[PDB]
């Protein structure tokens, strides 16, 4: 069952708002994620062996945590905020997990993009 979620198209009235970010060092692969709200709270979470786009994502999760029933988000990662926006489409991740497995099965493959 392929469970959907609905977003607001405007900001909830009332609502405590999460300015959420998340950043990953690249060397030593350590990262941190938080947010700070309109209402002044703040928290900052440290992760152990990660990436940009999983502190990116787990800065949303974290505002979904502690945030009440009815919340604002704003992160400051489109790429976050897309991979969240493409979940719903079943049909596309198939698509690319089959791209994928077809690049894993061929014995050799260049791929490139070409202007």
């Amino acid at each position: 069952m392929n469970e959907l979620y609905q977003l607001e198209k405007e900001p909830i009235v009332g609502a405590e708002t999460f300015y959420v970010d998340g950043a990953a060092n690249r060397e030593t692969k350590l990262g941190k994620a938080g947010y700070v709200t309109n209402r002044g709270r703040q928290k900052v979470v440290t992760l152990t062996d990660t990436t940009n786009q999983k502190t990116e994502l787990q800065a949303i999760y974290l505002a979904l945590q502690d945030s009440g029933l009815e919340v604002n988000i704003v992160t400051d990662s489109q790429y976050a905020l897309g991979i969240i926006q493409a979940q719903p489409d079943q049909s596309e991740s198939e698509l690319v997990n089959q791209i994928i497995e077809q690049l894993i099965k061929k014995e050799k493959v260049y791929l490139a993009w070409v202007p």
